[PDB]
């Protein structure tokens, strides 16, 4: 059935925008990802039969969680598509394929619990993955979905180019760990200021890819305000679910995960934009000038949060 899907013509223009909202097209999300893979890398790059199989299995391996779900993976995948569609000459064929696959798989089998929750309560995956717990799980889930019969869509190419596209995918998926983003963006800033950024250096591309992953992961702040406000409700309902599960253990959660501190949500959002969101899209816009509309939309949403704080 996914092979049969062809996207409506009225959305070919809209999806190319950075602030495009996949929200009201739930039935199309799998076909929207196919469309994006078909425009960024072309049809006949993957064998269509195995690609749709790989996609539909990835959706099934996403849990019915409030925010870190299937809607989130496609949203992140789309933002990567818009970034690659506006920087087309800079990323190789193996990169455009791998990064769009990475984003659709970057939160595979997430349970709605932070990396801290799993480490603080000795979850089995925290034993396996001591640091970047969920992100190592997501990559392992990706590899396992790939290695299924009829699912390996990079089987079509070199055993070297195969291992290359995987460590592109692992690096990208690991980079979605927000804790690693701060050290990543700081080193890119030094490389930018000192004029030391060489995109012909593998270590530098890897840093820049990671920032793109963060920008895509946070791209909920790059939508129009009505879209951004309602995605925030999903984010907090998942945080508050982890907090509820902490209050049931005699441990008070942080205010971010505390539903009884709903009133502090606008102040917390403004702090997040200034400490995290703005620095991310600012450095990405400095490195990739075409990606400036992300920073512009993020600024408009900061103003909106300010006006909620002021009652304005
Ligand atoms: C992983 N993930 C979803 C995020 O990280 C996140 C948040 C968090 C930060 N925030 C807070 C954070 C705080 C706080 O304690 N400090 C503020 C900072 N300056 S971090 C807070 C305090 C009281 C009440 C609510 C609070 N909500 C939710 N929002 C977004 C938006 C888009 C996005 F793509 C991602 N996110
Ligand atoms: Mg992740
Ligand atoms: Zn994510």
């Amino acid at each position: 059935g996914l092979m049969q899907f062809t996207l409506p013509v009225r959305l070919c223009k809209e999806i190319e925008l950075f602030h495009f909202d996949i929200g009201p097209f739930e039935n199309m999300w799998p076909g929207i990802f196919v469309y994006m893979v078909h425009r960024s890398c072309g049809t006949s790059c993957f064998e269509l039969e195995k690609l749709c199989r790989f996609i539909m299995s990835v959706k099934k391996n996403y849990r019915r969680v409030p925010y870190h779900n299937w809607k989130h993976a496609v949203t992140v995948a789309h933002c990567m598509y818009a970034i690659l569609q506006n920087n087309h000459t800079l990323f190789t064929d193996l990169e455009r394929k791998g990064l769009l696959i990475a984003c659709l798989c970057h939160d595979l089998d997430h349970r709605g619990f932070s990396n801290s929750y799993l480490q603080k309560f000795d979850h089995p995956l925290a034993a396996l993955y001591s640091t970047s717990t969920m992100e190592q799980h997501h990559f392992s889930q990706t590899v396992s979905i790939l290695q299924l019969e009829g699912h390996n869509i990079f089987s079509t190419l070199s055993s070297s180019e195969y291992e290359q596209v995987l460590e592109i995918i692992r690096k990208a998926i690991i980079a979605t760990d927000l804790a690693l983003y701060f050290g990543n963006r700081k080193q890119l800033e030094e490389m930018y200021q000192t004029g030391s950024l060489n995109l012909n250096n593998q270590s530098h591309r890897d840093r820049v890819i990671g920032l793109m992953m963060t920008a895509c992961d946070l791209c909920s702040v790059t939508k129009l305000w009505p879209v951004t406000k309602l995605t925030a409700n999903d984010i907090y309902a998942e945080f508050w679910a982890e907090g509820d599960e902490m209050k049931k253990l005699g441990i008070q959660p942080i205010p971010m995960m505390d539903r009884d501190k709903k009133d502090e949500v606008p102040q917390g959002q403004l702090g997040f934009y200034n400490a995290v969101a703005i620095p991310c899209y600012t450095t990405l816009t400095q490195i990739l000038p075409p990606t400036e509309p992300l920073l512009k939309a993020c600024r408009d949403n900061l103003s909106q949060w300010e006006k909620v704080i002021r009652g304005e």
